[PDB]
């Protein structure tokens, strides 16, 4: 693995073959890498558009070097984000439904736009959001789910942190994170923040091998099954990748305001979502029921998203007791009770 | 004047503005840009393609931190460099005939592809390549040559050594050079890579202010005239920039052999060369009479390509003891006389 030869046939706008890849992520994120090389290379990356391979070739470098733990039966809901519209944490939510039907594996970091960090909800209600994997591994068995705090799972990111801060723009390290979940999860719905990683992310996944992962990316701009009108999908399994094209009343329901979805703090989010489970906020419910039909699709638990959004509606009933169940097994519910409190 | 700002416009693609450009370059050349950010501004940059504005802009922020020495009168004949021929040092011998008629104020640095540098060749011929100020000014009266070795009249491009040489790629800055002639020549013969280098190269120059600079790009890949076949040039002065064609034949020659042509250390290219001085290579001195004969054609002495390789024909003859007397006065003349032994 030579890196002049790579960053020179990056500068020539070649794409890299899955393993030149593969050895050039791994070498990055060993810290072998110069940090005026890393720059170089994530920017000729970036400004050659990076390709498949190069994304599978990254992806497999990062599970590789990541902390693991075993549940591949697991789902996980993590989308890349960055769509920066502080819309309330809904995959978090939407996991804790999932949780009472399938062992979940939830993959996050900490806010970077707003506040409304999948990390910092789970904070706000009481959970501990950094769990060694030796216990993760038990909390996924008595309570079907864990969170995999991602700074911590994924700590080799480390020798990345200096260029990515100095660089402040995004590069091929900000649409990753969902195609590494640390528990390695088979099934799951992944958001993207724009058609064309839509189109990039979906056909990389193909070959990430999961045994069926949704990608997702919803009207007006963000990360999710849209809440307002369309949602553009890519069903990828070992069968191949299927387009499908969704409006919000597919679910059978109103268009949401998006305000209504919309939060200004960890707590400010948290508070909405108990308030969706305890009934009291219908809307963040049917957009957290829309993401979770989704979901469940992926998990062959339903025959179609409507039976999904429905099937949903009986799990978000039990979620606020489940999420007790859970934030007991592993935080402070006396945190989660003052959110309850909070919210009635 | 914001670097931030600066990397998003390039990384989006947007061309500067020709203040922006020199401020950026300012900041580059002066050190007060983090190591991480100058290599994503010089890859993006050159991803991008650079413009005439930014070229411009760079090559006046150099020229305004060189050092320098009053002579326009003179003449120069640097390249681009960076063909990868590894050929022998046309215009550094070019620069030999030419002083015979012109002041020459020859810019050059050693080499990054091979040891052809033509500051290598001198140094191996037993020149002294660093000459302070003062004491060029005594040389080019006298022996009506002087070397400017770029590495030591433009003291501030050391901060940006260590980026330059960690990315081992070729950016912006190898292809600034030759328009930041040390001695400020009004007049010269630039030699470029690839035709489009030399339209890139040819509109910028005409803003840098010269009397007459004819811009040259070589057939076989070369940055000099053709040895082989077709070379496309570009005559810009004040008044305009003139379009031109060449074939080796106008030169009342045939095509010459590349492969007699190719150096592979500073000391074949300083035998080679003076071996054409003995009259001992008909091949190494034709190449080198066809590109004096453009640069005579640049200093108007001479209203036909051929007559000008007519005049170097005789020029050659008289080339090795100017050489010898240039290096008497600056060097070691023992080297050069080793030379002459060695090419006998
Ligand atoms: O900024 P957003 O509109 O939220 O988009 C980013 C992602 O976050 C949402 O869930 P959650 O809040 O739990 O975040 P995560 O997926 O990043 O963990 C949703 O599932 C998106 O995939
Ligand atoms: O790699 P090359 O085929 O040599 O081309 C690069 C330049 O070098 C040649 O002269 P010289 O060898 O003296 O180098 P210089 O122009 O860098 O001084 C010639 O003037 C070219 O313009
Ligand atoms: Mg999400
Ligand atoms: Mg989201
Ligand atoms: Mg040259
Ligand atoms: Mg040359």
């Amino acid at each position: 693995m030579n890196i002049n030869e790579i960053l020179k046939k990056l500068i020539n706008k070649s794409d890299l073959e899955i393993n030149e890849a593969e050895e050039l992520a791994k070498a990055i994120i060993r810290g072998e890498v110069p940090e005026i090389l890393v720059s170089a290379i994530l920017v000729a990356l970036r400004m050659k558009g990076e390709s498949k391979n190069e994304i599978v070739g990254f992806a497999r470098a990062m599970r590789e070097l990541a902390i693991k733990i075993d549940v591949p039966n697991a789902i996980d809901t993590a989308g890349t984000g960055g769509d920066g519209l502080g819309t309330v944490n809904v995959s978090t939510a939407s996991a804790i439904l999932l949780s009472l039907v399938n062992p979940v594996a939830k993959h996050g970091n900490r806010a970077v736009s707003g506040k409304s960090g999948s990390a910092d909800v789970l904070e706000a209600l009481g959970y501990n959001i950094i769990v060694p994997p030796e216990r993760a591994k038990e909390l996924v068995n008595k309570t079907n789910f864990v969170f995999l705090f991602a700074q911590y799972y994924h700590p080799a990111m480390k020798n990345v942190a200096n260029v990515r801060k100095t660089l402040g723009i995004r590069t091929i390290f900000n649409i990753l994170g969902p195609l590494t979940n640390p528990a390695n999860a088979k099934y799951q719905l992944m958001g993207v923040f724009s058609k064309d990683h839509l189109d990039l992310l979906s056909k990389s996944a193909y070959e990430l091998d999961f045994n069926k992962i949704i990608l997702v990316y919803g009207e007006p701009g963000i990360d999710e099954v849209s809440p307002i009108g369309n949602t553009f999908m890519k069903i990828v399994s070992k069968r191949g990748i299927e387009e499908v094209k969704l409006n919000v009343t597919d679910f059978g329901i109103s268009p949401i305001p998006i305000e209504k979805l919309i939060v200004n703090s960890a707590e400010d989010s948290a508070i909405k979502i108990v308030r969706a489970f305890l009934g009291k906020d219908e809307h963040v419910a049917e957009f957290i029921k829309i993401n979770t039909a989704v979901a469940l699709f992926a998990l062959d638990r339903v025959g179609d998203f409507r039976e999904g959004y429905e099937y949903a509606d009986h799990l978000i009933e039990k979620s606020l007791d489940k999420l007790n169940e859970i934030i007991s097994m592993n935080g402070d519910v006396t945190k989660l009770k003052t959110i309850v409190v909070k919210s009635s």
